[PDB]
């Protein structure tokens, strides 16, 4: 089975949506630095060294530890955590919860919000009934740390961490308890501070990934690039592409369309080592290929570029074949 | 029937989207099971037909619910742990380009009245907060599980509708926020995949029953042709009474229903179909399972039919192995069901 139907126009003109945030592609993002992904990602070997299934539903963990600061359970920040590996009922991977951020936690002691932290709706619920905590709904950060839940510190490897979550804000009233339930939806917002836009969210240094997992690097002039999509933020829930307080972009490895056609069937004799699948993408006034590796990840023949690709004016994508990884993919935009 | 000169229908229904891929268009939840209603059913919103058209108010997607000025208000003289109130006119949702008959993604359920403390039954749940309609920022002590719905009287009494002819789409919280707000305007911000309330542990029937669905004055319902009745997309949505609860619990398997799924809704929105089908014919594709097989057909209407007659059983398309085209048949020759 050729690579070729696993990206079709749609994918990239309004109907495919990245395979972090669930958004809407519009842009492509390249990383010139490099980076890895490894939750809800697939390679052509039909393998993923993820935790998450290619989905956005919840995320969901019987058996953490929940708890709060003080002597008065009313309006605090709840927090709750479990250790990386716990997620014994997930059968993609027992390392977190499918669906939890791959994303490393941004501590905060409030009231300021933290900046580029995942955020997402939810609250503790009763291990025992499955009934929902009505007093612990809130928007809670999640993300992997160490230290938890009194020192916590960042980590981008799962090995020896804590999948982590914080009301950003106060809850009506937290709860103490151990075990405890978490119930968050999959699809998240960015934190801000203030209602301006911050940078690409997650940036490379942010990405949480398992060992084994390949990272994507440069190849001459060809480089990985991300799949970008306009994020709802904490600080202005209305601002989308073009707000005055700026845009905010959400990144992602894959397109959701790719990463299920990659499940789905096997295409590990598609392609030499060495070799990229190429797309041509025609725009109105240009065009530009993009390549697909083994490892599942896109590059393009930007070079040291940062600067995000505008998808706003493709118009058509088509299948070329594989090419040498080696030859620069054009770029004529 | 003849080859036509178009894009074929065939490729909108295939394997992945009804064995595991495929989410509903009401729900986003994965499919599961088809549910036939032998009384019939309407269904607008996030609903396309084969001449690439709507009739609702959404797009083919799930991201969130938003509305920058709606009427914001709380019962008592105290904010402190109440259940919040928030509604808009129908016709207001100047921002939404499909239709501002709502807002893009609200969902096309009749409201549940209720007082509180109970939780109302079957009623559609999203996660939210009342935003400030002048800076976006959001009320930060409003987020909640809001039920969202149609109904009249607001600020009055409540009562359901499902016509958007002079409908109001209220939201109101299932449980106490920290600190309600009364700002007019307000905005709301609801994420777009909903969960079902109940007001136990105990799952209910399919959610939303026909008797429930929202619709816009001309929408086209789905009527049985012959021994042919339309049929629901059925998944396992999650419910407020058991958040952990999924299919084979035992405090009941919660199943929320859709026109459409997902895939097939995406594809009518790209290409028009009207060549593809005339009025009178269902395109048909086989089903087949591990053992038997069964045909459903789609009318260009957008509304899918098997041949099931009278039966209100859910079809398990657990065992379901393959899907393939068949073609344009007549709609009234009769679907084969053998299962």
């Amino acid at each position: 089975i050729s690579p070729a139907g696993l990206l079709t126009t749609p994918v990239l003109t309004g109907v495919g949506n990245d395979n972090r945030w669930n958004g809407q592609i519009v842009g492509l993002q390249p990383v010139p630095g490099g980076f890895s992904t490894c939750n809800r990602h697939w390679n052509l070997n039909g393998s993923t060294y993820g935790w998450s299934s290619p989905r956005f539903a919840d995320i969901d963990h019987r058996r953490g530890s929940a708890s709060y600061p003080g002597n008065n359970a009313t309006n605090v920040l709840q927090f709750w955590y479990a250790n990386a590996g716990s997620a014994i009922d997930n059968p993609i991977s027992q390392v977190a919860p499918d669906g939890f951020p791959d994303m490393s936690f941004v501590p905060f002691n409030g009231p300021g919000i933290p900046a580029a932290g995942w955020v997402g709706f939810g609250a503790i619920w009763n291990s025992n009934s499955g009934a929902p905590n009505v007093t612990t709904v809130q928007a809670y950060e999640l993300g992997f740390a160490t230290g938890a839940p009194g020192n916590l510190q960042p980590t981008t490897n799962t090995s020896g961490s804590q999948t982590v979550a914080k009301s950003i804000y106060a809850v009506v009233t937290g709860t103490a308890q151990n075990p405890a339930g978490l119930f968050v939806m999959a699809s998240g917002v960015i934190s801000t501070p203030s209602a301006n836009a911050i940078t690409y969210t997650p940036q490379p240094d942010r990405i949480v990934t398992t060992p084994g997992t390949p990272a994507a690097a440069p190849v001459g002039k060809n480089t990985p690039i991300m799949f970008a999509s306009v994020v709802r933020r904490t600080g202005d829930v209305n601002a989308t592409a073009g707000s005055a307080n700026g845009t905010q972009y959400g990144t992602g490895s894959q397109p959701l369309p790719v990463t299920i056609g990659l499940s789905l069937n096997n295409y590990s004799s598609a392609l030499m080592p060495g070799q990229f699948f190429v797309w041509q993408l025609t725009f109105a006034s240009g065009f530009m290929e993009i390549g697909l590796s083994v490892d599942g990840y896109f590059y393009a023949g930007t070079g040291a570029s940062t600067t995000l690709i505008d998808l706003t004016e493709l118009i058509d994508v088509r299948p070329v074949g594989p090419r040498p990884s080696k030859s620069t993919l054009v770029f004529n935009l």
